């Protein structure tokens, strides 16, 4: 096959993407070993769905798991009566998700389970795939002529040919695995044929962070989670927290082999030590460095010029309310709170008005990083930690280090009940989620 | 009382020290709190016995403990039929130790239990005291005019008003306590009246090391465990392992307060950690620094000159045998071995000839420091770690860091069966001891 493995793509046909996917235990070969994973469509990752604005998506999910499941269309600003976080599909039953792709939308999204209390084991076991909304901006020559690849960043641990079970410490920290994979492959080689690469990046891990750096090269950020930036932004590295997406241009500077690495990053995970008094919690410290892939540049690379502009970011109306959402932890209990409470699907926590804009100040009073996700209503990050964000783009996950406040501008779009939660999915399963009702 | 607490002294009378001591649980005040310790003579430390060469010692030990006990006359080159490591005194019974102090002897010795398998809890709980053999060398003016003090270095931990029980990790590492005491007092003040101090130092701890340093001052070593050096040796610090003794002169240089500290020292103690894989053993690292006492210098101090010479060290006959004793560990089992075996009181390990000299090469193939002690037969340390020792003096404990070989010259003195063992007494109780028979 191609040197660089990527999920099989399913494209809409005549404006319609109509697909049946089964969620099923499936034996496959991964990373050189045989294992049984839980997959969509028989593969890990699941198939990439590729659509255009105004397409209809009709996706029938057949549940062939031994427990209930559902889908979250992560990042899509659609109705929460479709992207329904409270729906349960029982074992053996099916449900059809049908929606229209919004007109003003572009970027890399993804789909995965969202059945409260069971997300972390289901996502860890292999249930996820990407959704790409292609744009008329993809026709500008500086993007059209780039070589495009999707990179699904997802780690795994195997025991006895199956995904390793969650331990109590995994529920506290979020589970990370020793197999650090790209598109389900272990350290694949990308032999570039063009000097400019357009890489769509997805962190579909439960909890692992990827502090991305390409040896000898900057990255040019052109899209965040939910849409394009206004112009490319040069960065020396790019941190992708669980659930985040980014698109970058890589301008290969000379022939050679360059490693794409996940550099050391300390997200605040904890271990336990006994040194005579004790036992007491102790920081794990930064992750060990990982090589994600080997990038081989072509001969005599001459990259395209960067695009001067991408998409202007919308002018938003003045906001009508400011909200404050404080994140705290009880690590030894593995319980996680928003404003002092754990999720309860019967309780509405915030009530807002469709088509108004809100300012959300989300404050991490814990010691771990927490990547905060809001369904249905993409947001503009204004500042995090008191530092203004250096670009304007739609996001739907924002990472908070210990102590930091993020200030978000949140236009409320579709009416209905939806949720916001930490995207360390173990923390969501363990309570760090609340309910927003938009009317 | 005097600003500097020291154990009460019992002196021989007319050439005879005849004393009844009871080993008993005794309520006392220590470090500002009430506790019940196991004591000799009603005190912690026990009374200091002070004798001269050729004195007779007649000590009746009455056992008022709930378990058997005995005495080891640590460092005295007397008969192992008196200093009998196999003798058991049952609860409520008494035994009289009677011996003559050897003619060619001087220094600081001590007494403590040596009933195999029960040493560590009995010593930790308070059962120990010092024995001083005074010398005609003490009359030379450079020692006579010095101010003399004994410093018994011994730590403790209390729980519920009693010595803290041993945990499994204590049996592996040797138990250290958070109360780091001098003569049973917490950080006492020594207000010096003379400019030269002669300090007798005893490490009577189960396992704690004392890396001794006096602020702003060197120490002048004048005696090791079992006798004088040939001349004073200037040192910037002095490591005293469990069971070791030293005598030093301190020459106070100016008015002021100087701390005597136990500086950080890593003896190889281990803890346990769980960081996601695990649980696995991890080094504790160096001890935290401790202040042992506050030393107040007098006004306008003018120290005496040092003695030019002390005692010539004996010329020993050429040795007739070389022995090799290899120390190893099974830390997770808390088992400790010499040449692959644990102690067995029925098994003789070495057979030597009285009045010959032997070379013992003791090799630490473990990762912890081990302070190796031989009963009855004081030795001359030639080298440790391949470094020649910088002085000649009688020792009876030699500390080995991980990997190090000590080469000892061992004149065999009294006939009979005796033992050698680690003086981390938990390691002796857990097997690191063997039997020497001299005939
Ligand atoms: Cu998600
Ligand atoms: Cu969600
Ligand atoms: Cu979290
Ligand atoms: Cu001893
Ligand atoms: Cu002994
Ligand atoms: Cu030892
Ligand atoms: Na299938
Ligand atoms: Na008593």
């Amino acid at each position: 096959g191609p040197s660089f493995p990527e999920p099989k793509v399913v494209r809409s046909q005549g404006g319609l993407l109509s697909l049946k996917l089964s969620a099923t235990p499936t034996p496959l070969a991964i990373a050189g070993q045989r294992a049984t994973l839980l997959t969509y469509g028989g593969s890990f990752p699941g198939p990439t769905l590729r659509v255009r604005p105004r397409d209809t998506v009709r996706l029938t999910l057949e549940n062939r798991l031994p427990e209930p499941t559902n889908l979250h269309w992560h990042g899509l600003p659609i109705s929460p009566k479709v992207d329904d976080p409270f729906l349960e599909i029982p074992p053996g039953e099916s449900w059809t998700y049908e929606f229209t792709v919004p007109k003003e939308l572009a970027g890399t999204f993804w789909y995965h389970p969202h059945l409260h209390g069971r997300v972390a084991p289901q996502l860890f076991a292999g249930l996820l795939g990407a959704l790409v909304v292609e744009s008329s901006l993809d026709a500008i020559p500086e993007l059209r002529e780039a070589e495009e690849h999707l990179l699904v960043l997802k780690d795994l641990a195997l025991q006895g040919g199956r995904p390793a079970p969650h331990t109590p410490m995994d529920w506290m920290n979020g589970k990370e695995g020793d197999l650090v994979l790209v598109n389900g492959a272990l350290r694949p080689t990308l032999v570039a044929q063009k000097a400019t690469l357009r890489l769509r990046l997805l962190n579909a891990s439960n909890a692992r962070y990827y502090r991305l750096a390409l040896q000898d090269h900057p990255l040019y950020l052109i899209a965040a989670d939910g849409g394009f930036l206004e112009e490319p932004l040069e960065v020396s590295e790019l941190l992708l927290a669980p659930g985040e997406r980014a698109e970058v241009l890589v301008r290969l500077r000379k022939e050679g082999r360059f490693l794409l690495q996940a550099l050391p990053y300390d997200r605040g995970a904890m271990g336990m030590m006994d040194m005579g008094g004790m036992a007491h919690a102790m920081p794990q410290g930064p992750s060990r460095p990982e090589t994600l892939l080997y990038l081989i540049a072509p001969k005599n690379p001459k990259p395209l010029p960067l695009p001067k502009a991408l998409s202007p970011f919308p002018t938003l109306p003045a906001p009508v309310v400011t909200r404050r959402l404080v994140l705290t932890e009880d690590m030894m209990a593995a319980r996680f709170f928003i404003n002092g409470q754990v999720f309860d699907h019967r309780r509405v926590d915030l009530k807002g008005q469709a088509q108004t804009v809100e300012v959300w100040e989300v404050e991490n009073q814990g010691d771990m990083d927490h990547p905060f996700h809001l369904h249905v209503h993409p947001f503009q990050v204004l500042s995090v930690g008191g530092r203004p964000f250096p670009y304007r783009a739609w996001k739907d996950v924002v990472n908070l280090k210990a102590g930091e406040v993020a200030r978000l501008l949140v236009p409320l779009r579709e009416k209905g009940r939806t949720v916001f939660h930490c995207h360390i999915v173990e923390h969501e399963d363990r309570g760090m989620m609340g309910v927003l009702e938009v009317g």
